[PDB]
């Protein structure tokens, strides 16, 4: 149930009773105006929202709930709380007119910009991103993917779009749970989840017994494209993306085919030495953010980084000079505020994750 | 290839080429006015005139593996009908070092597409006439009878790949790099044909699929071309079965079994059949959307063949005898069937061969 009304001033005001994200369930009385759409699709509509008493703006993720089972991204919104994941404020269930449908609204936080929307207007003014942001929104990715790692639970939509930013504080929030889901060892799972461009090979192989490192391609196909400036792996095709990824990363051996999807799909590709890294970005392109991406898109899913050895790769080593800021003045944003459920993945790499400069009393 | 000039400064390149049909019979061809019309992936595809004819013809020129001979080239080789590209000749040829052998299509030029055609008037807001929905769908449809009745199954029918002389209303079927001959039992990749346009068991990543992928690339050409955009549009393969349940409602738990028969383990959404009818603009013919509903079948073997289309209530007024080209000139071929084109059903002769044939 909601209860529309208006102000003094003619302004127009719904008022719900939704469950707090988290915490206990103690229900609350949430005012919003001001409700513009911004942008829908498959799931549903998103709209923007301005709170009547603090003035924020917010986002309501409106998607028709199955009578069935529960939704699976609210259960998995609930039970995540990151600095660099979109947090999940309230939740409420409400309707449209008839339908005898029911409608789950999902109150999240507004962030102005996106990864993609700032890849693009640099790209189409013919520049790139400042290295500074690339380091600092790539690290906070890997920072959130190392998060939900920790609980099993895989993203399986990685894309620019997914990668909120707010460009005053540089920071980043994942969002769109709606492709996540936990991955047990035995289970499978579909082979149709992920953007295309920056699916994993062993997506492409229709594989179903793949791992969370789908999300490390993903993630490896965001720093390449900033890095590039347009796609690395483009394609109308799932031949015409696995083409383009022989054209860097060379004709995968026998022992890496059976390593992506063991099926062996049964296809012989043509043979094509390996790119040099080097050869396929600027010239003016940092070495380590090279070796970065050729440490996350490899066939062998097994071999590439987890997202705790990305965090403390070489390439985000300004990250933790002591001296580091934005170019707009301000200081960094946290980024090293890291948590043991953060850690559980490699709980070593926090000599490297902390730098001296953090650890002052 | 020897490179030369004419005496009025113009380039002519001369190479010695095999012709695509009939006897391997070598030919001293020679062609100028080399433009690049597009590439990607498989190489560039040129555009040039042949110095006797003047003929405009297209060059695809692909990296040749020294292990086994191009499929395309040997499935070029064996077709020959009047609504796919002809490959008039092919050559190898190389470029400065590499000690990489190319090997070089040269085609019949075609100057216009579907796809060309129905971003523009998608563009200006107007839909195309029905009239060319019925001819470029009926040839698209008489070029799939045919070469599945090779068991070739193209596996990338997009409107990209539909080739269009506006002045003749001719359609041909190009870029054959997806196709292959679906034999029985033997599996083959679930990661071909594009997006927008892939068939439901191929998102599903199904292996055991038949040549009825390309009837669902097809539907979803007809469909686009009475909307004026994609019908199943969607960046990932959620988001494309997602516009699927929209349209076609929930699919049984029979329809999933034939279409991937390992059942992918997801549960969908329960929404029910959007009636077609209300899909479309108010003024589509019914005819149309009844073709649209036999084209877009979840279960494959549903799905009408490509002659069964061709017999379909909807392409009646191309059997009309008064039938004319809105620009007045007649309409082209239609009707020339051969016996290997009709092979999967001859009793549907009477149908597709109008009296006044
Ligand atoms: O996008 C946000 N701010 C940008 C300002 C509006 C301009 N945008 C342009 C881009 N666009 C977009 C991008 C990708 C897919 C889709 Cl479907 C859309 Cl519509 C959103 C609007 N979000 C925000 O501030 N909190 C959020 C919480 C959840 C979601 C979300 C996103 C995707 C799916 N599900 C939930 C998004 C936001
Ligand atoms: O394309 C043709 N004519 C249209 C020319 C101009 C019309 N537009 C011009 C621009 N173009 C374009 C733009 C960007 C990229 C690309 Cl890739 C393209 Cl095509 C779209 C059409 N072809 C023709 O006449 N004989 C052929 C034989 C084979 C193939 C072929 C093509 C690809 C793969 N395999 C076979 C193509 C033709």
């Amino acid at each position: 149930s909601m209860k529309v009304s208006r102000d003094k001033d003619g302004s127009k005001v719904t008022t719900v009773v939704a469950t707090p994200g988290q915490g206990p369930d103690r229900p609350q009385e949430v005012s919003y105006t001001d409700t513009k759409v911004i942008g829908n699709g498959s799931f549903g509509v998103v709209y923007q929202a301005k709170l009547c008493d603090s003035g924020e703006l917010v986002a309501i993720k409106k998607v028709l709930q199955d009578k069935r089972f529960k939704n699976r991204e609210l259960q998995i919104m609930r039970k995540l709380d990151h600095c660099n994941i979109v947090r999940l404020r309230y939740f409420f269930y409400s309707s449209g007119e008839k339908k005898d449908e029911v409608y789950l609204n999902l109150v999240l936080d507004y962030v102005p910009e996106t990864v993609y929307r700032v890849a693009r207007h640099y790209s189409r003014a013919k520049q790139t991103l400042p290295v500074i942001y690339v380091k600092l929104y790539m690290y906070q990715l890997f920072r959130s993917l190392a998060y939900i790692h920790s609980f099993g639970i895989c993203h399986r939509d990685i894309k620019p779009q997914n990668l909120l930013l707010d460009p005053d504080t540089a920071v980043l929030k994942l969002c769109d749970f709606g492709s996540a889901k936990q991955l047990v060892r035995g289970e499978p799972n579909v082979s149709y989840i992920c953007s295309r461009y920056y699916r994993a090979p062993e997506l492409i192989f229709g594989a179903t017994d793949y791992t969370s490192s789908i999300d490390v391609w993903s993630a490896g196909c965001v720093l390449a494209e900033l890095l590039l400036g347009q796609p690395i792996f483009p394609g109308d095709s799932g031949v015409d993306q696995l083409v383009e990824i022989i054209k860097v990363l060379g004709t995968p051996t026998r022992e890496q085919i059976r390593e992506m999807n063991p099926n062996y799909t049964e296809f012989k590709f043509p043979q094509i030495k390996a790119h040099p890294w080097t050869k396929v970005f600027r010239p003016r392109t940092p070495p380590e953010a090279i070796a970065l991406c050729s440490r996350l898109l490899e066939y062998t899913p097994t071999a590439r980084l987890t997202p705790l050895e990305a965090c403390a790769h070489s390439f985000f080593d300004e990250l933790r000079d002591p001296n580091v800021k934005l170019p707009n003045g301000r200081d960094t944003p946290a980024l090293f505020n890291f948590t043991t459920q953060e850690l559980s993945s490699n709980p070593p790499l926090a000599t490297i994750l902390i730098p001296p400069h953090a650890r002052i009393q």
